[PDB]
């Protein structure tokens, strides 16, 4: 693996036909015979793997042991008609096979499986660089066609990504993406905050911001993969690893917990419309429940204690499931300001900016970046800002100590850490816990989640109160999401137009007040008249009331005009009430709600359509790439894959800096410098080098 | 087949083929297409339309029950929201379909101390269900077409 | 995919698409690894016609 | 069609240079191209 790491960075810059590769090429020629015995020591142990998995060998094992003799072995595997006969003999040379004859077969797989594996993937990386910067050349072709089943096992593990290089020109970065990487990337909660973020980026996003908020995606999708990698599950000790067992255990079933009390909302709902009133007792009257099974009534109670224990769950679940993230983002987001902008150093924002107000109490906690990766924010914030600003100044607004830097940097201290929780009583940091419960108490979805608490609690008070959890399905089916914002896209607008139709209303209600008093008697009596118009206010509410609701605006419900002197006028008062009111009003309103319909289908038909014309990195359109067959398919999933982007980084943030490679410490360098123009941008490897490829 | 054959049973029961011309005639086959093509968004419009209606049913059983009298005459009262399930069934049979909203059934709350509140309610009902949802509906076959 | 399973041993299984020998194609392809009794048994073939 | 036109207006402000009439597409061949060439070289507020 060392001479293969070695060859690799003797192809590090290495342009299509350089001469380099070439060398390469022949020196593996050169040695033909003996290249081809190591592909074929490595695909005989892959291809074995997976025969002794298959149901065709288990019909040979017949031993109860688990074991098989050599002969049946023998006779095993030339059934497969997968090897021959030196490589059947090998096999059998290679299996341990004890003085009865009997093969652990298990354990024989096994045997060079890990062993052989990164071997073998720095080979099919090796093969795969040189077969993609030499393409012309037949010799490659045979060794490629000898490694298939190598370079079949390596597939989803050999990520490639191009970026801009130190040489000015596009190169093809390879690298090796971990079992465990892909898992958690294919997980539903990924796929979709993957689909959120692409939607808000195609949608309501700029090109300069692109692909800096595709990298804090990236950074906020780690984050997310290491709490589902806590959460996730294969006497003050029982008692914290029981409390840490059922934190977890909410935090995993959160949706179900969530879906569960949906589920109680509607039992207990269903319930309630058993209710009846009666003024008998089962002047005030009594509530109660009218049926003839006589089990509903402590159902419902039960119900409702159920319904408040799973609310409860839900904000724990809630609280050890997102909050982190939250957290994460506000800090990390706070700790950039602070290094590359001076937020509080140099600008200082001017008492209009709640967030960077509230974030104040946070700068001289001990603990200020918890969940963010960063310890050391705060002195690389010293050393960048202490010479123009005031070391002592930075050291006071950031809560340092000058003195404890250099013992730090000195040696390491191991105190005792006394497993009490006296002794963890005043471990807290009381003015960072304010400021993280003020970040909980100003977002939405926890907002959301105490008040689904307090309409629980006061549904014990009154059994009602278990109606408004009803509403739950606003949230909880994203089609009633989405309708509701359809009304909500251009409340703005409806709320406008309800105030402007309340002014013209209320000019109704002036011109009939001073004129057209006599026609507003709505009593059916002849000596105690009921006049809605004696006063102003009367006649407004009147109006709101009554005329709007009614189909031919006011003068459905106001006297009939006919035979008066002013019949003409009231006339025209009705038509022009019905006209603007109930006719353009309302439209207007049902034409705001079609237009946020509209709105919202072509934002999802744009989304879509700029990712399937439009490469998503690099920004070349789908027409470049269509030129040769299946070309977009292939730039998108193998040169320019998003999902390897995030990969590349994981791999980078993993692997040891001694052992980057050229590549990864620049893409490494320009990324700690928040410096994104190793992303390829209107280029691509296709394009760099059309000519020697075609 | 089955409804040619229960037509003999019943010569009615020939009123169902007459359906056939929905997918016999393209343009009804469109025409119907652009209601069938948001199924899922209508019905769930017509489930909220439900939730709301069972909201509104819950505060008048509440709080609004004298004003749901719906007999003229003095000494029997046909009260309508006396059961929550029949205030419910009453506000999804008449309070839909009355153009101007509950309001329009229910009696006047004139000169009461609840008078501002049933106002209220009686907007906000002819806002929300009337006017909102039945347009969403209708945007809905609206976009549909388009 | 589960409705299908009652076509595969069926001696007509072919009885409208043209090619009357996707069994025997599948059975060149598939006894190898994984058996070819078995494939056989599952697609209704007899080995000795 | 007011909203036609309000996206109408931005699309092509953000597409189209609006003194040379050269695309976007054209000047993010250079990463940021299109952002310089409108800040720096064909800036309307610099011909002010
Ligand atoms: N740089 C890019 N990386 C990935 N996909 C891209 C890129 N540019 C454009 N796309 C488009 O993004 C689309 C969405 O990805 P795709 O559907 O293939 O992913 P998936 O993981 O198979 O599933 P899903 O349908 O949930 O996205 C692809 O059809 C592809 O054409
Ligand atoms: N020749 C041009 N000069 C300036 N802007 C141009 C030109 N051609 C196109 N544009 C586009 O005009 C848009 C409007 O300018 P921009 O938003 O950057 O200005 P601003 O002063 O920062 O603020 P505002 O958002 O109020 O316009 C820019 O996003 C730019 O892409
Ligand atoms: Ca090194
Ligand atoms: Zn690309
Ligand atoms: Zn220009």
């Amino acid at each position: 693996k060392d001479m293969v790491v070695m060859l690799l960075s003797l192809l590090e810059g290495n342009v299509v036909n350089g001469m380099i590769a070439r060398q390469m090429v022949d020196m593996l020629v050169e040695s033909s015979s003996n290249v081809e015995m190591i592909l074929k020591f490595f695909d005989m142990f892959l291809k074995l793997k997976d025969i002794v998995g298959s149901e065709a060998f288990q019909d040979y094992v017949t031993d109860p042991r688990g074991l098989i003799s050599k002969k049946d072995f023998q006779k095993a595997m030339d059934s497969q008609k997968q090897f021959t006969g030196p490589e059947i003999q090998f096999l059998l040379s290679c299996s341990e096979a004890d003085e009865n004859e009997m093969i652990n077969f298990e354990e024989f797989a096994n045997r060079f499986q890990e062993p052989a594996r990164d071997i073998g993937f720095n080979v099919a990386v090796l093969l795969t660089n040189l077969s993609e910067h030499v393409p012309h050349d037949p010799r490659l072709r045979n060794f490629l066609e000898l490694a298939e089943s190598i370079l079949e096992y390596f597939r989803p593990y050999l990520g490639r990504i191009e970026i801009m290089g130190a040489s000015r020109r596009i190169e093809r970065i390879y690298f090796e993406i971990s079992e465990t990487n892909r898992a958690q990337w294919e997980m539903p909660q990924v796929k979709e905050s993957k689909r959120q973020f692409i939607f808000d980026v195609v949608n309501e996003g700029g090109e300069a911001e692109k692909m800096e908020l595709f990298v804090s995606f990236c950074e906020d999708t780690i984050f997310e993969m290491q709490i589902a990698a806590q959460i996730s599950e294969p006497f003050w000790g029982e008692l914290e690893v029981q409390r840490v067992k059922f934190l977890n255990y909410l935090s995993r079933n959160f949706y179900t917990l969530r879906f569960l009390a949906l589920f109680l909302a509607f039992a207990i709902n269903f319930i309630l419309l058993f209710y009846k009133v009666s003024d008998s007792p089962p002047n005030m009257v009594y509530y109660f429940l009218e049926e003839s099974t006589g089990y509903m009534e402590p159902a419902l109670w039960c119900l409702s204690l159920l319904h408040t224990l799973v609310a409860f769950l839900c904000i724990i679940g809630y609280n050890c499931l997102k909050v982190p993230l939250v957290i994460f983002k506000r800090e990390k987001e706070l700790a950039r300001k602070l290094e590359f902008d001076g937020l509080y150093i140099t600008e200082q924002p001017g008492d209009d900016d709640v967030k960077g107000q509230w974030d104040r109490l946070v700068l001289n906690t001990p603990s200020f970046p918890s969940n963010y990766w960063d310890k050391f924010v705060k002195r690389k914030v010293l050393d960048k800002h202490g010479d123009i600003f005031g070391r002592e100044r930075i050291a006071e607004l950031l809560g340092m100590d000058l003195a404890s830097l250099e013992i730090t940097a000195h040696n390491e201290r191991k105190p005792d850490p006394p497993p009490g929780l006296l002794t963890w009583l005043m471990s807290i940091d009381v003015k960072y816990q304010i400021w993280k419960f003020g970040v909980i108490f100003t977002d939405n979805s926890f907002l959301y989640l105490g008040w689904y608490m307090v309409m629980s609690l006061l549904g014990h008070y009154n059994n009602f109160f278990f109606a408004a959890h009803l509403l739950d399905i606003a949230m909880g089916v994203k089609t009633l999401r989405t309708i509701l914002s359809s009304v909500t896209h251009n409340g703005k607008q409806l709320v406008m137009t309800v105030g402007l139709l309340a002014v013209v209303v209320y000019l109704y209600t002036v011109v009939a007040f001073n004129f057209f008093r006599k026609f507003y008697n709505k009593s059916e009596d002849e000596d105690e008249p009921d006049m809605k118009c004696d006063d102003m206010m009367t006649c407004y509410l009147f109006h709101m009331y009554v005329g709007v609701r009614a189909g031919g605006g006011i003068g459905d419900e106001i006297e009939d005009p006919a035979g008066d002197e002013y019949e003409l006028y009231r006339v025209v008062f009705d038509i022009t009430f019905f006209f603007f009111v109930i006719v353009i009003l309302l439209a207007i309103i049902q034409g705001l709600i079609i237009d946020a319909f509209g709105e919202l289908r072509d934002q999802q038909e744009q989304v879509k359509e700029d990712m399937e014309t439009k490469c998503f990195i690099c920004g070349i359109g789908s027409d470049y790439f269509d030129t040769t067959p299946h070309g977009f398919e292939t730039h998108t999933l193998e040169e320019h894959n998003l999902a390897n982007y995030m990969f590349f980084l994981m791999y980078l943030i993993n692997k040891d800096e001694t052992e980057h490679t050229g590549q990864e410490s620049y893409v490494w360098k320009m990324y700690q410098e928040r410096c994104w123009d190793f992303f390829p941008a209107g280029d691509c490897f296709r394009k760099q080098y059309e000519d020697q490829l075609s």
